[PDB]
DNA sequence: CGGCCGTACTG
DNA sequence: CAGTACG
DNA sequence: GCCG
């Protein structure tokens, strides 16, 4: 944790978070593996070509370091969309992404004002302006702490044997959340179907989750469950809960993808692909069949993966502890 | 040229 | 399906 | 945007 060139990744982050509101998804991917790149590195860019010699860091992006270091600013910035930060203001609702927020723009929408008034809003878009400021807040460890404590207090209470693993950035051990993500699976290998009834509607009798904005209960195969609780007493805040229910041959992929981050699982599923593999939070998978455009067209066979190691072992890979899995 | 992870709900 | 979301 |  050096950042050893925040005055460049300062002015980058804006161009990438620029271009992700606007929906040019890929060159944003672009501008965040080199954003963290120049995060991750040992000392400040001081040359094009020490800049070029670092993966993530093409020509082009080399060339916008330079700007900044020669010339303090970045002239790509002084030309961004007037659109963009009301695109981000309306892209933080819970709910709405890139196509949903170009169009209230261009319905002549520029503050959330505008969309409680006048803007149709799906029921999770309700929901998410409803605790739009929760939703941008992290929360202590320690909470997150009594989140998992009270979901598998309620869980073990109609089955003892059910196994509950806080995941995400607390597992990686943060000091902060953003939500809280709960895997819950059995030892026996069968205890866990058709539970997410008796969880959720245990949870609710406590008045502990507060709205629902993802959970297909209505069918027994449901695999997650993504809302909003708030812990008793004065002064606590709507957080994020996140809960997927897996059978225990699952286990460990399903605590690897559930434990990330994000980004550190694309490069490790973008790795099996190069091997012929398939990695997803179900199972590892090798021999699979993928045509020209790296798309799956044979299934392939799953690995025995009983743990995380397993994984990173089958992959030619040395195990990493999720502390360190920021990407 | 063209992929850039592989999944699960919603309506 | 497109959109959005999860890590 | 980067990279093979
Ligand atoms: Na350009
Ligand atoms: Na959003
Ligand atoms: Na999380
Ligand atoms: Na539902």
């Amino acid at each position: 944790a050096t950042n050893h060139n925040l005055h460049i990744t300062e002015k980058l982050e804006v161009l990438a978070k620029a271009y992700s509101v606007q929906g040019d998804k890929w060159r944003a991917l672009g501008y965040a593996k080199a954003i963290n790149a120049l995060k991750s590195f040992h000392k400040p860019v001081t040359s094009y070509q020490e800049a070029c010699s670092i993966p993530g860091i093409g020509k082009r992006m080399a060339e916008k370091i330079i700007e900044i270091l020669e010339s303090g600013h970045l002239r790509k910035l002084d030309h961004i969309s007037e659109s963009v930060p009301v695109l981000e203001l309306f892209s933080n609702i819970w709910g709405a992404g890139t196509k949903t927020a170009q169009m209230w723009y261009q319905q002549g929408f520029r503050s959330l004002e505008d969309i409680r008034s006048q803007a149709s809003l799906t029921t999770q878009q309700a929901i998410g302006l409803k605790h739009y400021s929760d939703f941008l807040e992290r929360m202590p460890r320690e909470e997150a702490t009594e989140i998992e404590q009270t979901v598998q207090k309620a869980a073990q209470a109609f089955n003892s044997g059910l196994l509950c693993v806080a995941c995400g950035s607390y597992r990686r051990g943060k000091a902060t959340c953003g939500d809280v993500d709960v895997l819950i699976t059995h030892p026996d290998g069968r205890s866990h179907r058709g539970i997410f009834s008796r969880l959720l509607d245990s949870l609710r009798q406590e008045g502990f989750l507060t709205d629902d904005l993802v959970s297909q209960e209505e069918n027994g195969q449901q695999q997650k469950y993504l809302g909003v609780c708030r812990l008793p007493g004065p002064g606590r805040r709507h957080r994020r809960l996140d809960i997927i229910v897996v059978p225990y041959s699952e286990f460990a992929c399903a605590l690897l993808y559930f434990t990330g981050s994000a980004h550190f699982n694309r490069s490790m599923r973008a790795l099996a692909k190069t091997k012929g593999m398939s990695l997803s939070e179900h199972a590892l998978s090798t021999a699979v069949v993928r045509n020209t455009h790296g798309a799956k067209v044979g299934p392939g066979r799953v690995l025995p993966t009983p743990t995380e190691k397993d994984v990173f072992r089958l992959l030619g890979l040395p195990y990493r502890e999720p502390a360190e899995r920021d990407w």
